[PDB]
Order: structure tokens, then sequence, then C-alpha cells
């Protein structure tokens, strides 16, 4: 029912639901079946940094994930937003674990977004670097929870600081957000998150997604594990 | 969610999201991006008339509209209505404005239709030719106002005469329309409106519609300008 | 909305829609026109059994339909149903019946399934071989009723034994069925129904059909006829 376009940063390959057999970052549109991948070079209990950058003009959506002194990955998708999403939509962080467990722990979050009209700009702007716990201006879905260490734990995490299996959650920001209207002539959106995976065993599972849905959107029934909490199946 | 089947007699040009670089009549199926298209000479303050024909046994919906003393425009499309929409539907009118401004007046509405079974015939007709603020047979939707001059105005229009930007509005017939069962051969339908559209301003925007929806049809959120009152998004 | 995996015994060619133009058995994957279809020897008043088998591994949903003395119709189709379907699902058996008419009885019902996991074995198995008025195991829907000689009537069936025309009946096993979650090596399930369809006019219509679909499923509006109670729309 709801509209997802999704930047995806995948840990566990899935190859049965057209993953690629290596860790990668991703472009969904409406699909689980990322559009374009490329390969990632995931580093386990390292801080790492995604930048996602979208403008009407270029019509692109583009992405990178960046690991200090180590490797960095570059995805691009030629893709028109606002002939795929409602004039309104949410933004969000979402992650899941499946039966192979990491930490999917947000340490900072800045979103920026711009719609230019026809005759000066309309803006939003946020910046998260501390998150605490009664923080109402985030929609927290599922297992997702603030507070601890300043953070944003997406999926559950044991009183010791150990991953748990079978975890889904989500944070959207709470104020809806402006992506086109008749009058528009350029959209743009840059979205920043520093993030951290770790995993005591050999295979960290399925990873962080940054994406854009309709209003009223809700984490779908069985989206744990390799659907990312995104898509309700694997079409 | 909703199944929608329009007839789009289209002002503005929306080349971004897959319009003619002309004002136009479409056919649409599911989508926004007309499946057939025609020119057409739309005229500013001048009253129209659009005629809309289909049946079973052609597999073809077809329109036109006529202006006097002026052009007229013919749109036809191989479709299979019962194989795309359920056994009852709801009919109506929809309009939207953007940023530029028109009157989507609505002068007079005639509705005919016909369902043959096996072994005479079930139909229903309804006509419009002076509208009621107290009408009961009609589900307005929107912006949707009736009773000045006699007259259905689908966008908003101010005391003076002048239209109104951003708006959307849908005029629905209250009784559930039968367009297919199990038991028939043949199965038709008459749709006939008469129009006024009129800007103060050199571009007319968006324009009027004939719908065929699911009963319980609503105008989805974000769907003023370019996507006329019928459709979420641009897919 | 909902999603509908069948496998389809089909009575009734409807050529309008896609049907083959004589008694069918078919695979049906998100709509009414079958993905693979195989000619089917309907017997009027005879006793019928269908087997459906599908395991994760072959990625492959079989049915096989016998009558006693008599031919024996056999389909077979290449899909991975837990990229098609949700993590938990609800089985169950559908019938319909147009202006033609016809009995859509049941005389025994079972099901079994399998999910194995990284490490023995999880499963779920019922057996119906005599139905209940009182049958709280199962969801009714429509139609549908149990008691009767001990069996499920899903049509409508009159006090002397004929059946009646435009009837639409579901019968849903109670408990969710997992087919899916991602320490799943192989997923499996068996089903098996005795049936008995009988006509007094020359053609029988539309038949009875073995059904995945998500948890909150219900009959769609004006799913009677050749529709099977499965799908809104032809589509
Ligand atoms: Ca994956
Ligand atoms: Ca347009
Ligand atoms: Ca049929």
């Amino acid at each position: 029912a709801d509209t997802i376009v999704a930047v995806e940063l995948d840990t566990y390959p899935n190859t049965d639901i057209g993953d690629p057999s290596y860790p990668h970052i991703g472009i969904d549109i409406k699909s689980v079946r990322s559009k374009k991948t490329a390969k990632w070079n995931m580093q386990n209990g390292k801080v790492g940094t995604a930048h996602i950058i979208y403008n009407s003009v270029d019509k692109r959506l583009s992405a990178v994930v960046s690991y200090p002194n180590a490797d960095s990955a570059t995805v691009s998708y030629d893709v028109d937003l606002d002939n795929v999403l409602p004039e309104w939509v949410r933004v969000g962080l979402s992650a899941s674990t499946g039966l192979y467990k990491e930490t999917n722990t947000i340490l900072s979050w800045s979103f920026t977004s711009k719609l230019k009209s026809n005759s000066e700009t309309n803006a939003l702007h946020f910046m998260f670097n501390q998150f605490s716990k009664d923080q109402k201006d985030l929609i927290l879905q599922g297992d997702a929870t603030t507070g601890t260490d300043g953070n944003l734990e997406l999926t559950r995490v044991s009183s010791n600081g150990s991953p748990q299996g079978s975890s889904v959650g989500r944070a959207l920001f709470y104020a809806p957000v402006h992506i086109w209207e008749s009058s528009a002539v350029v959209a743009s959106f840059e979205a920043t998150f520093t993030f951290l995976i770790k995993s005591p065993d050999s295979h960290p599972a399925d990873g962080i997604a940054f994406f854009i849905s309709n209003i009223d959107s809700s984490i779908p029934s069985g989206s744990t594990g390799r659907l990312l909490g995104l898509f309700p199946d694997a079409n």
C-alpha cells in the first residue's frame, strides 16, 4: 500500500531475492530488488558515514558510504521523485536483523530539504547529534529506541551491548516534508547519518536504510531480516 | 488503492509527467500518463461540450470535445472495461487547479448506462441541466459546490467570479452503476457534459475529467494540479 | 490490496478474460489470468480428488486432479513463494457460481506445512474428513456453510439439494501458517481435498480453488462468477 523510495546499506547477501554475493549499497524504488548496486566493504565495529543527495534538475538519487582510513562506495540511479512520490512525504531511518545479528546504531542524523517556487526558497533543516529519551520530534516505530549513550538504537540491544536477533525498527521525523507543488521549479534534499555496525559472529545481517515514504507510513508485517522494515514482500 | 478509468480534458502541458506540449484530450487507465492523446484547441470563456461513449462489443472508449464555430477533437482507445473495473462502480466529474487558475464550471451533466442479460434490458439514466444547493443525488467532494447560477463549480470560485488556485473538487452520482455480471452479453454507457473554462491570465491550468471508479472513491492526498484529483502519484 | 496465490479448478470457459475454451486447471499468481493451464475433463456428480504440492528447493507449485476410472489432469509452474508472499499467511478453499450453477461441496480437506531451520523441524498438519456446524478452527466467509451431511458447502445449496446461482464462499484455517523466516533452509506444503461438482443444466460454472493469502484476507466486492472469490478485477 505504501510507496517506498530507499537508499539501502546492505550487509547480508540474500542471493535468493536478487542481492549480489557480497555486502552492497543499493537504490530501492518500490521494491527490495535494488535498481542499482555497488560493492561495499563493511567494517565491523567502525563508525561509518552515509551521504544521500538528490535534485529534480539532475533527476538522480546518489549515495556515498565511507569509513575512516578505508574504502568509499558510490551508487547513482536516474529517477524522477515527484513522478514517483506524493506531494507530501515523511523521511526516516530503518533497520533490521534476521537470524544473524548486528547493532544498528545511529550516532548522528541530519537532513535538509529545499523547494523553489516561480517568483526566495522554502526550506526544512534538522540536525541530530545527540538523541534524547523524550524525543518528541521523532516517530519511533517497532524496536527503535533513543537515549542510551545519546544514540538511536534502531534494532534491539541488550543491557550489556550485544545485538538481538529478529529485530525491526524505524525512526521518522515528526513534521511532513514538501517535495513538490504546481509552482515548483527546483526541488532538492541532502541526508547525512553516522552509523555503528558491530557483530560478535562472522556474518552481520541486513543493515540500515534511509527512506522516503507517504505521511501515514508504518512497519509492514514480517519485514524483519532481508526486507529491511520497508517492504511486505520481495517483489 | 482506487481503480480509475478517466477521460481527461487537459488544459496545461505537464511535459515533465508525459503530457504533449499543447492542450489535449486523453484516455486514462490507472495512470495520469494517458494511453491515447489528441490535440485540443481550448477556448477561453467559451461553452464547450464533451461526449463520452463505450460499449463491450466494440471494446473501445471514445471521446469528442466540441466548441461552437470551432475545431472538434476526437480520441479513441481499445479497452475492455469489465476486465479492468469491478462489477459495481461510481461515475463522476473531477477537476483541479494548480498555480495557474481556471473556472471548472459544469452547466449540464447527463449519463446513461445499459446492461443486457440473456432472454429486455437493465438501465440507469440521469440528467442534470440545473443544479441545486440541496442536491441529495450527488456526492460532493473537496472544493466542489452547487447552487450559484444553477451550476456545478468543481474548483473554488470567489464572490466576484474569479477562479482560485490550488483547488480540487469532485462530484459523483449517489446510486452505484452496474457495468457487468456473469449473465451479461452487452454493456454500454453514454456520458455528456457542457462546460465553461475561463481564465484571466494567459495560461489556464489542468482542466476537467469524467471518471469511473469503485464505489468508495475518495480524493487522493496531493492530487491538486497536474494529477487532476484522480491519482495519488504520477506513475 | 491482498496477495493471492491460487491453484484453480476451473469449470466454465471465460475466454473474454483469458481462459481456454474448455474446463481447465490453472496456477494463479496475483491474477485471474492463469500463469499455466492444463485441460481437465470435469465429471458431473462424481467425487474428485485434488493434490497440491510445493517446496522451496524445487521452486515449483504443482497440482493433480483425478476422478475414479477416468483421466488425470496435471499442471506445474516455476514459482518462488517466499519471494511473492509475506512471512505469515492463511490457507483456504474458495468457490463461486455465476448465472450457471454447480455444487461446490468439499468432502474432506487436509493440509501439511513444514519449515526447516539452521539447527529438528517446525510443522503444522490438519485433517478434516467430517465437518461440524460448530467449527471453530475454520473461518467461514460469504455463503460458505458446514454441517449438512458432514460436508463443507462453499456455494449456497437449497433444502432439496439443488445449486443456487450468484453465490460466493470461502473457508480458511484459523491458525496462521509459517512459510518462511530468515533462518529457513527449506519450506514445503502439501494440500489435499476431495470434492463433488454436480449441475442439473448443461454448463456447470466456475469451480473451486485452493488459495494462499495474507492473514487479514476477506472476499473482494463483486468477486462472484469468473473471479472465483479471489480477485476484485480481471487484471
Ligand atoms: Ca540483504
Ligand atoms: Ca496536464
Ligand atoms: Ca472460468
